[PDB]
């Protein structure tokens, strides 16, 4: 009984840790060189922040993010990782001459001993869309072991929205499912399974990046503040929008991206998962209207993105718009911990 | 609770059924015409099997299989499907007006009540490899509704293994792996994880096809007679091969396919998986040694294939093997359950 198995199916959670006890796993993270280059740079850049410190990692998978806190000379790193991997992380400190200085604990960080405050947290709890995986609560949670006026790297979080145009997109989705519009497969009528065929595939957000050319707003941010937040925070997400349209076309759904900070008391270091920046391993996210909204260039798309946690470890999306222009209105529900992995 | 659940880790069977409740999985099995025709040729071409018969279809995912017998003539077909593909297949049948001949039976088919005994089992359990999954054991289970001399559909299957020579192969995965070899990844020894890290990438069964001028020697074959066979026969399965070098060289594997036969009372009717025939969904299954063997032409290469069920709906393979002329001896432990979808 603790307040991560209160929150998550037991299902839920032991795909999830059996998914990050895979070396190969840990790899496709490491292999991200912006994401590793740039922790490494924010920890090594702010060395002061680490220098003869306490720190807690939150999920250290391999150890990555505390041996660069040990090269930035904290004094003990405690890295806290549920995960079959905290074996392998252990290997690692032990053959890094490490020991007296990373102190691996295996399990949940809402569920082990620290023995000590910590100056700072570091972490990577960042999901595709930002809040997928719900770990953003894990570190969050982690605050419990904070010293007063401690830090955490990453310390700031802003996920970005904005509407795009991509009939080539939105036209697959009906293509697909028009397998179904068939009233003779090997002499059976699939025809009357076509609508459950189209809801299911515009249920999906669509992990994949996209040519900026697709935007056509200014998007809105909706900003995490690490060192203030707290758990219940991130229970319902609600952000309103109000677009100014940039260019005339057909809305066929919302794009989002994020960036973190890390501000450090020499330097704030950006990570940035923008469509305008090089690709990363998160890529971008675009959650599809089944039923597409006509606007032209300074009109007003209105509405609301709504994230309701789950104990599958993600959200619910309920995206709502109206061109205030027309009064024509978009109503949608995704389910984020089970979108299309249009990359692959 | 059933037989079921006393062998499934629940976390594997929520996954599982979670799976095969999406329309687009249902499609991709259906859309495999070399499956679902063969399927139907099958079951049309033995139509003395069905007409005036009662069916039971085991895991009738969108209920194809048992329009096919009804199109056969059967009185009677009891569709037994536990995941929310069921209410699909509900739906497909009152389109199709058929609700005086197939009834969805929602539930495992271990969990289930029939109203009566059946004359004919049909289903198509087969995994990867033939026996991932472990719906082998469902179809055999299912038997307890045959009447004495009832007939199953297919009948039987046959896997087939051969040693097999693949460079590139062998070298795509020990590449991967040898990310775990660097002593300076953004300086950080990660070299003592290289054999963790090998054996990890090893334990994966390649899933994907192959031109057959990588097979060395003629295929040994194991049948499975689902007529005769009990559900505990499956629990290990152990396959002895002797394998008579064909070809020179470095055998890097062995690579598996399977056929099943509909042996009705018009005609057998073969499905094969086999790299000679036309490619299927099934592809097909190759299990790399980390540590390739050599052998010259007209060697002897023997030893054993073990799969012991595991609570996860598949198997731990090991294979031991041996030149028997020098002695060299390779011994590999697979995890058929988490292989490498290499065709993607
Ligand atoms: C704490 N966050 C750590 C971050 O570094 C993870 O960042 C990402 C970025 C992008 C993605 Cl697409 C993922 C990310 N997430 C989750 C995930 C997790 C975790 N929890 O729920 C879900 C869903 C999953 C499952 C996931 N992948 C499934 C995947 C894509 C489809 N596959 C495939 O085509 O193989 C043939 C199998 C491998 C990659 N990727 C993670
Ligand atoms: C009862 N057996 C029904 C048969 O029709 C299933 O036949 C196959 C044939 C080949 C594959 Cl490679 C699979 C088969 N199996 C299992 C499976 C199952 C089920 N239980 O444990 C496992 C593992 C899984 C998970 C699975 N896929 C994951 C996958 C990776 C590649 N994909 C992709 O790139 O785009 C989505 C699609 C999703 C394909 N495919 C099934
Ligand atoms: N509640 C929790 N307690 C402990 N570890 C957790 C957790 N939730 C997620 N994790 C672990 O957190 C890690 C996130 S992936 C990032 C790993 C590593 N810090 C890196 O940056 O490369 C995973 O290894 C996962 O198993
Ligand atoms: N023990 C069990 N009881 C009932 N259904 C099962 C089962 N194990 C697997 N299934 C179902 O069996 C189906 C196998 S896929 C084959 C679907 C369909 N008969 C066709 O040939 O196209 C899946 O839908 C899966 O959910």
């Amino acid at each position: 009984r603790s307040v991560f198995s209160e929150r998550t199916e037991e299902s839920s959670a032991v795909q999830y840790f059996q998914f990050y006890g895979y070396l190969s796993q840990q790899q496709n993270m490491m292999q991200d060189y912006v994401r590793t280059g740039t922790y490494q740079r924010a920890i090594l850049q702010n060395h002061t922040d680490f220098k003869d410190k306490i720190v807690l990692d939150v999920g250290c998978g391999s150890g990555i993010l505390s041996f660069f806190a040990a090269q930035a000379g904290a004094r003990k790193i405690y890295a806290v990782e549920a995960s079959t991997m905290a074996q392998h992380a252990e290997v690692l400190v032990k053959s890094n001459n490490l020991t007296d200085r990373i102190v691996v604990i295996p399990g949940k960080v809402e569920e082990v001993s620290l023995p000590e405050q910590v100056d700072i947290i570091i972490s990577e709890p960042m999901g595709y869309m930002l809040f997928n995986e719900r770990m953003l609560e894990s570190y969050l949670h982690a605050k419990k072991y904070l010293k007063p006026s401690g830090n955490m790297f990453p310390t700031i979080g802003d996920v970005h929205l904005a509407p795009f145009t991509d009939e080539q997109l939105y036209m697959e989705q009906f293509t697909k499912a028009n397998f179904w519009y068939q009233p003779s497969f090997h002499g059976v009528d699939l025809s009357a399974l076509r609508g459950a065929a189209v809801d299911e595939y515009f249920r999906q957000p669509v992990v994949d990046t996209f040519d900026i050319r697709i935007l056509m707003a200014k998007s809105v941010k909706y900003t995490v503040n690490f060192l203030e937040a707290k758990e219940g925070d991130l229970h319902r997400i609600e952000i309103p929008f109000k677009f100014h349209m940039l260019h005339s076309g057909l809305v066929h759904g919302l794009a989002f991206w994020f960036d973190v900070a890390f501000i450090g008391s020499i330097m704030t270091v950006w990570l940035s998962t923008a469509p305008t920046e090089p690709l990363t391993h998160w890529y971008q996210v675009r959650c599809l209207f089944q039923s597409p909204l006509f606007a032209k260039a300074g009109d007003t798309l209105s509405g609301t993105c709504l994230l309701i946690a789950n104990k599958r470890q993600s959200y619910d999306i309920s995206i709502v718009a109206q061109v205030d222009q027309t009064g024509s209105k978009s109503s949608n529900l995704l389910d984020l911990k089970n979108p299309f992995f249009r990359y692959t």
